[PDB]
């Protein structure tokens, strides 16, 4: 009764150890969610095997085929018993899977090259000298579109029609575009990923302002899992105990490069 | 067999009906959490008695006595089986009681008298001609103490050492102070209460800006309640079904006045 854990390769949640070819099983991996899985496993009392989600995806309905992909699909279709990953708690996913209480809280945020005279989304909306965009598809792009909040709809008005296109294909593209643009491009992305980059060499980016919305990552189990309650109580206790905060400090700041 | 529901009189969550002296039992009360209690009950299959928390409080641990007051205390000390109320999910409360998934999302927000040239917290930070404050003790002032976001810490720098005192003794004081100052005082309070007041006569306040943090209201049960699981699944399904949004629309906007 070894529990199959599905997860995803995304720094610093799960990463390959430098010498991973020499190692086997769970020892190939390290990261925030590697450590979290061990704590949850400990608290619930199960042995487990970490597996990387086959298709590299978090989980969406292939839009017109009704079939779930990513880690969600691995749970609904019985290929994994638990997902321990930065998986966003959403209502469409709650229709088919269960989430624990959030193990991390995050939201959309602004990344700038340090010295950029921007402090907030309002600041970006009021001005055109500094360009700004988001990933070229995903929740952050989707959030600005369907927002009705005036500051956010003005931002969508600007980004949708800007030329050259202010959207980027990957997080790495957005970040390179911030560092290369002399402080005249700003990037909208998840605060956790933003705080992670601000601790990476060459330490020239910074997160500014408060977050623009409220999301959480939760641990997911298939509906009717016998683990659901035990997992939820583990997260609650790990959160109360400060362990979640200690793991965040370890992988973001202890293992950081800019402190 | 009848479960005791503790809740609090807080408009529009639970309110006395116009003719409450004429009625008995659960029919004396009405509101968002009155209707929610009915849905939770329906979904979980229990009869229930609505009772108003004896001391009118939400729940805190007296530092000197270790004793909980309010609805939290009524759950932990066995006076109630469930709280169905706008009770904030917090880490100190989760140590002693269980919360369902949130049935409502809210945050700190800015209430303005209409016509005040303020649109955001940053705006308030850059200026002093318009004063601004919060309740004189509680989570919102507390959030400003420990903030490290630049705009929010500059605000706290200002508010702590301001004269006359920008803090107020009750929400009625803060709201009356917004209406009394023709737009030269701004009040920081929960987004839900802010949106509620903006739909009530005399329709002179409004919520401005986005929320400053992320909080949630949850249904609470004593630790080890057999209802904990049923309630959580009920809230999830009511949320999925849109009932929580419909109840918000009903008590905030359908029954609004502006
Ligand atoms: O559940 C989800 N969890 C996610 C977790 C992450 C992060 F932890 F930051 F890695 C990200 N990153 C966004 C930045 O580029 C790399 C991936 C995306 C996620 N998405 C897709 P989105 O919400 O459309 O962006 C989900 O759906
Ligand atoms: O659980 C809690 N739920 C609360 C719910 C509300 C309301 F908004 F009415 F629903 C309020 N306020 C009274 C109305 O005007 C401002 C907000 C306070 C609450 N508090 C104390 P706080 O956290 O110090 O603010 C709690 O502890």
């Amino acid at each position: 009764k070894t529990v199959v854990v599905t997860t995803i390769l995304e720094s610093p949640y799960v990463m390959m150890k430098k010498n991973h070819e020499m190692l086997e099983g769970n020892e190939r991996y390290e990261g925030y969610c590697v450590d979290l899985a061990a704590e949850i496993a400990k608290h619930c009392g199960f042995k487990y095997k970490l597996t990387i989600v086959g298709d590299g995806k978090y989980g969406a309905r292939d839009a017109d085929t009704k079939i779930w992909n990513g880690m969600v699909g691995e749970l609904v279709y019985g290929k994994a018993d638990i997902a321990i990953a930065p998986l966003t708690i959403t209502l469409v996913r709650e229709e088919v899977i269960d989430f624990s209480k959030p193990f991390m809280s995050l939201g959309i945020s602004i990344m700038i090259k340090k010295g950029t005279p921007i402090e907030s989304a309002e600041d970006l909306s009021k001005q055109t000298e500094i360009a700004y965009g988001t990933l070229d598809s995903g929740s952050t792009k989707e959030f600005f579109r369907r927002s009705k909040i005036a500051v956010f709809d003005k931002m969508w008005t600007y980004m949708r029609s800007a030329e050259p296109s202010v959207f980027v294909r990957t997080t790495a593209e957005g970040v390179a575009r911030v560092r290369k643009s002399k402080g005249k491009y700003a990037y909208l992305l998840e605060s956790t990923m933003n705080e992670y980059i601000e601790q990476r060499k060459p330490c020239d980016t910074m997160k500014v302002g408060g977050n623009l919305d409220c999301k959480g990552y939760g641990i997911a189990t298939p509906k009717g899992s016998s683990l659901g309650n035990a997992v939820n109580l583990a997260v609650l206790k790990l959160n109360e105990q400060g362990l979640l905060d200690k793991l965040k400090n370890k992988w973001w700041y202890d293992k950081g490069e800019c402190g």
